[PDB]
């Protein structure tokens, strides 16, 4: 699977979906975000995927890219869990959530002009 690392990681995210995890609602909401955008974008390598090699110009190439980098920040959902242990405790601006969501809109926007991603 070409794009199967990022299909791999629809579950990764569901593990904090399911309410297996020591923190607020107001958590989870960071990693319910997340999968909602993957569970779009990875779909869509599925649709898409039906045209050839040919249709794929420079930036197609980075489109998906940075959909697979974004794999990099979901060990941050998970992680969120040992964090409690830690001491550390959950924060808006510590969380970078202004990182997650901006670089999220910013793909998701691309894909708006597919089918309307909203």
């Amino acid at each position: 699977s070409n794009a199967g690392a990022i299909a791999k990681l629809i579950p990764k995210l569901g593990e904090l979906l399911v309410g297996e995890y020591k923190l607020h609602k107001g958590v989870k909401k960071n990693i319910e975000d997340l999968l909602k955008e993957l569970k779009t974008m990875n779909a869509a390598l599925i649709k898409i995927g039906e045209v050839p090699p040919d249709q794929l110009d420079s930036q197609d190439k980075l489109w998906a890219d940075e959909v697979r980098e974004l794999s990099y920040v979901i060990e941050d959902a998970v992680d969120k869990f040992l964090v409690r242990v830690h001491g550390v405790e959950p924060d808006d601006n510590t969380n970078g959530f202004k990182g997650l969501m901006k670089r999220t809109t910013k793909l998701l926007k691309k894909v708006v002009d597919k089918h309307g991603i909203a």
